[PDB]
């Protein structure tokens, strides 16, 4: 059955629980975000209110077939009326159209739902700052010290260089990026730019990537792989069987693959630094896991929560286990004695 920490009190509301079938007393599902685990259960089918952003609302039309009448896109930073409850979306800093959630209750509670985020400081000066939260229903993807990552800037800067310097060395190297969702566009935007390539992609990723908003998009991706030297290709193609085949179908334009993989978290992040990642490589093929996430670091999570000063802490992410749950309650109590809250 849809789980408590899906359900806002107070309101009918629920966010991201379309799983389950008719949630019994709801009368507005909120979607935070365009991926899979979120909008599980959607279709054309569908016919109460879903409330999102204007890019959300784009790929539920287009990629889920979702009748108009029951899209109700919202702005970001406004203040809005849902059935009689004054709400307010703010930018995520997750994939693109991703939102988190301020609830203002009739009876004076704030409520912030983070839906999936990577905290950062600009939050600290948006709608937030004017306010008391007294609940916080957060993205806890990554809280444990363990997981530390560089910034985005970081690892772009990284990526652009050595596709850079692969293809200035060798003219007939193919640069090939993993995708899986939207998200994480930099990375192949980047280097793409740097090369004075465009991104070739299957039609089907192409439809994705054009209910974007993204700025100038006609201009920096294409569906004619042959023009170019930038290819994005299913996450699971990404392996040296699945970058042989790919090779092959490039009719000896190319003879040589540099792949990247951004992932979230790997292990060698506890000892190795961004200066100092190596590929793996078989023949003529190199493959790199950069280390781009879109959620919060264990610190900036800290951080996010240390200045917001919430009075209660629902996690959404790794709940699934006591040891897991438990282990996040001391933290949350440790952030909240240093603090003075
Ligand atoms: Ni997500």
């Amino acid at each position: 059955t849809c789980p408590f920490y899906k359900k806002i009190p107070g309101t009918g509301f629920t966010v991201d629980a379309f799983q389950y079938g008719v949630v019994e007393g709801c009368t507005a599902y909120f979607l935070t975000h365009f991926h899979s685990d979120h909008y599980a259960g959607l279709s054309k089918h569908f016919t109460f209110p879903v409330y999102c952003s204007e890019i959300t609302g784009n790929l539920l039309k287009n990629k889920l077939h979702v009748q108009e009448q029951y899209i109700h896109p919202l702005p970001l930073d406004t203040e809005c009326i849902v059935n009689g409850v004054k709400v307010v979306l703010l930018d995520a800093n997750h994939c693109p159209g991703a939102v988190m959630i301020l609830f203002y209750l009739p009876n004076g509670t704030v409520i912030l739902h983070t839906g999936d985020f990577r905290a950062d400081p600009s939050m600290e000066r948006s709608l937030l700052a004017d306010q008391k939260v007294h609940m916080l229903y957060l993205d806890t993807t990554y809280c444990s010290p363990e997981y530390t990552f560089p910034s985005q800037q970081e690892v772009i800067r990284f990526a652009i260089n050595t596709a850079f310097e692969a293809v200035t060395l060798n003219p007939h190297a193919l640069v090939v990026c993993g995708t899986y969702s939207i998200g994480k566009e930099k990375v192949f935007l980047a280097i793409a730019d740097v090369l004075g390539s465009k991104v070739g992609m299957s039609q089907e990723k192409y439809k994705t990537l054009q209910c974007l908003n993204i700025p100038e998009i006609n201009s920096l991706i294409t569906t004619d792989m042959c023009s170019s030297l930038v290819h994005l290709l299913p996450m699971m193609q990404i392996n040296f069987k699945g970058l042989q085949s790919h090779l092959k179908k490039c009719g000896g334009k190319y003879n040589q693959i540099l792949a990247f993989r951004p992932t979230g978290w790997t292990h060698s992040n506890k000892f190795t630094r961004i200066a100092d990642v190596i590929p793996q490589t078989k023949g003529n093929i190199s493959i790199y896991g950069i280390p781009y996430s879109e959620h919060s670091s264990y610190l900036e999570m800290k951080r996010f929560v240390q200045w917001l000063k919430p009075q209660k802490i629902i996690p959404t992410v790794n709940v699934g286990t006591w040891k897991s749950r438990s282990t996040m309650e001391k933290y949350f109590r440790e952030w909240k004695l240093e603090a003075g809250y």
